[PDB]
DNA sequence: TCTTAAAATCGAAGTTAATATAAACTACATAACAGACATAAGAACAAGTTACAGACGTATTACATAA
């Protein structure tokens, strides 16, 4: 899931902004891990809003 | 031909009843819930249509009375 996060982060990276890649990629990989663990870690799915 | 790691097995009942750690905001579309209306289905009353019952009235016969 974090790997998918990297692919999506690379697809929309901007180096005009001058920040390093790790800072932007960490956020997207965080989102990947959290969304996947909210959607697929239970036998009975609990919607994302109820997860938060 | 000789090690060496794997693979498989190891009695019946009986009873037994589980746990417990570890992003937020925003935007949009969809489903659900409630209310009102129209419709189809049933309940109620009343009427009409029809034949039969129940006792009366009639018709018939036989006995009694009158000539």
């Amino acid at each position: 899931e974090g790997n998918i996060g990297l692919m999506k982060a690379v697809d929309k990276f901007e180096y005009r902004r001058g920040y390093k890649f790790s800072t932007y990629a960490t956020w997207w990989i965080r989102q990947a891990i959290t969304r996947s663990i909210a959607d697929q870690a239970r036998t009975i799915r609990i919607p994302v809003h109820m997860i938060e």
